[PDB]
């Protein structure tokens, strides 16, 4: 295999004829107006120190990222990549002073962006034609940007691009996860400073997916050049960072598939599996309205929800978020309330099926719709623990050290349940032996 950059003769009609999804606005097309404020606000976040590597897990392994991130986007939105969400430190759409500032920067770069995007697939349609401007519109309406940032000499040693001889890379060939199907991408690159692909310049790759015998591209990316991804050229082609020599920003604008991923769905979830309780009072004596065995499932199922995907993936980022911005700190601790509602749920659930009086195809009806849910919850909870407890989640500086929120002994008398529920989930399976 090789690959193809601006050197090459054939580099402009390969991208002309097999990439014309992919568009390059140098940064001559941006005022410097918008270079100088977006590239002081990357700086202003970096002393800040707003941006962090992530301890994400990976075929069963954690593993530090070599980019240190932060996003921001609408408030209550998160995105989810490699197994970890990120909550969305808040940009100001209608309805700590420098960093609001710098979020603002971004959301002004996201409204250009956004035009750039809308004009580019308007373009992009004319040229394929010789209702659906609603399409346009939805996949340029970004609602989050990934900010990234790699210093090249940290690294002992870098991991060579395997396919194309494209040198150094930063980020490996991949997609770009969790984003509205056919949705577009852009990019802002911000880069601080005769065989191939020039080593000292970052460069983006790009090849099709399950091919590495059509040559790839390296397409060389200067200080403010902006790149954009339209329609399903992030889906039918994989894309990578080839690293330079001197260190570089950038923000990448989504729009993230959040149907499950915003703070207002999850607490109408939490709402909905609370309707099957009593309501009055907020005490320890919770009281259940039905146990039907549909009820119950979604009820420790939204339990397992708002405990897993919620509150320890923001628990194990330890914090950092506060470095940022208090956004989350009432709907955490909201979420929290909620989810501590349903650990009396499901210890009034586990009290039910203690019941004399309760005829047997009934308790079995309950279990049958409760077990694949406590199974998962002990399954997962001690994935998260361990992962808060490994060698390299020590290696993190004091304030962004995994917390495995919430943690509870079997001392603790405020919690009615433990945390290891392997003797209750045994039991009940043992209790449909007879
Ligand atoms: C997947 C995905 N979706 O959005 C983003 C952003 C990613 C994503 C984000 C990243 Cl930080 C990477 N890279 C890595 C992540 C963990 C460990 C190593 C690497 C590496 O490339 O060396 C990749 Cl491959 C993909
Ligand atoms: O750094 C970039 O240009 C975007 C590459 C990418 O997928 C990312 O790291 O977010």
């Amino acid at each position: 295999g090789s690959h193809m950059t601006p050197k090459d003769d054939e580099f402009y009609q390969q991208w002309q004829l097999k990439y014309p999804k992919l568009i390059l606005r140098e940064a001559s097309s941006v005022s410097e107006e918008l270079h100088k404020e977006v590239q002081e606000a990357f700086l202003t976040l970096h002393k800040h120190g707003c941006l962090f590597r992530d301890l994400v897990r990976i075929q069963g392994k954690d593993l530090l990222t070599p980019v240190s991130r932060i996003l921001i986007g609408n408030p209550g939105c998160t995105y989810k990549y490699l197994n970890t969400r990120l909550f969305t430190v808040p940009w100001p759409v209608k309805g700590e002073a420098e960093i609001a500032a710098a979020c603002e920067t971004f959301l002004k770069l996201n409204d250009y962006l956004q035009i750039e995007t809308i004009q580019a697939l308007e373009e992009l349609a004319a040229k394929e034609k010789a209702q659906d401007e609603v399409d346009i519109k939805s996949r340029a309406a970004y609602n989050v940007t990934l900010l990234n940032f790699m210093d090249p000499q940290k690294m002992p040693y870098l991991k060579e691009e395997p396919y194309f001889g494209m040198g150094k890379m930063a980020v490996s060939w991949h997609h770009d996860e969790n984003l509205v199907d056919r949705s577009a991408v852009a990019v802002y690159s911000y880069s601080c400073e005769l065989e191939g692909r020039d080593p000292d310049i970052w460069h983006v790759g790009f090849k099709i997916s399950w091919d590495i015998e059509t040559p790839g591209l390296a397409i060389p990316l200067h200080q403010g050049d902006c790149y954009f991804m339209l329609d399903d050229l992030n889906a039918t082609h994989q894309h990578c960072v080839l690293a330079g020599s001197q260190p570089r920003f950038s923000s990448t604008h989504r729009v993230a598939e959040c149907s499950t991923g915003t703070l207002d769905y999850i607490l109408q979830r939490c709402q909905l599996a609370l309707q099957n309780v009593c309501d009055d009072v907020d005490n320890d004596d919770v009281s259940l309205k039905s146990f039907e065995p549909a009820v119950l499932k979604q009820g420790e199922e939204i339990h397992n929800e708002v405990e897993f995907e919620w509150l320890r993936q923001f628990w194990f980022q330890g914090n950092r978020y506060r470095k940022c911005t208090d956004w989350w700190c009432q709907p955490m601790a909201q979420l929290e309330a909620l989810w501590k509602k349903m650990e009396g749920v499901t210890n009034a659930v586990l009290h039910e099926v203690k019941r004399e009086g309760l005829p047997v195809e009934q308790r079995n009806e309950i279990l049958t719709a409760i077990l694949a849910s406590l199974t998962a919850r002990q399954n997962l909870r001690r994935e998260w623990h361990a992962r808060c407890q490994s060698r390299i989640a020590r290696t993190l500086p004091a304030d962004q050290k995994p917390e495995c929120r919430p943690y509870w002994e079997k001392d603790d008398a405020s919690m009615p349940l433990p945390f290891d529920l392997t003797d209750i989930v045994s039991e009940l399976r043992g209790q449909l032996l007879e």
